[PDB]
């Protein structure tokens, strides 16, 4: 399987997108934290952050997104450090790299795609966990700064 068919996918280098199909240009800048999202389940989190790495405790610095088992205190990568942002038609993605791989033929990276949703009003933005099945783990995010 591959990573898209690839329809409409203006992507950038750092943390902004500009999309010359939508002629709308993102920052998604602010929405990076020092600090970083988390998102809570039922036993684990997921630590992400937009852009560049993130800053938890349960992985390297190098790490752009980080979960860590609550239940069993495991924690993996799901992405190194990275800034490129995706615009897809409809939707704007964000993909991190390989960090760390499951333990598959594949040798798959667990990585962390996450996808913004318009929110016509939101804030900076809140990310959920939906589901990692395509050996990508996505979260949607829904913040007004995906939004024209």
């Amino acid at each position: 399987e591959a990573e898209a068919e690839f329809l409409s996918r203006t992507e950038g280098d750092n943390c902004t997108v500009f999309d010359s199909q939508a002629g709308f240009s993102f920052d998604l800048t602010p929405l990076t934290k020092k600090d970083a999202y988390k998102v809570e389940t039922d036993k684990y989190e997921f630590h992400i952050n937009v852009c560049g790495p993130v800053s938890v405790g349960a992985c390297p610095p190098d790490s752009g997104a980080c979960q860590v088992s609550r239940s069993d205190r495991k924690s993996w990568n799901l992405g190194r450090s990275n800034a490129k942002l995706s615009y897809y038609d409809g939707m704007i993605q964000l993909t991190y790299r390989d960090g760390t791989p499951y333990n598959n033929e594949k040798r798959t990276p667990r990585a962390t795609l996450i996808t913004f949703l318009c929110d016509r009003d939101a804030g900076v933005g809140f990310p959920e966990y939906q589901e990692e099945d395509n050996s990508t783990y996505n979260f949607r995010w829904y913040t007004s700064y995906a939004c024209p």
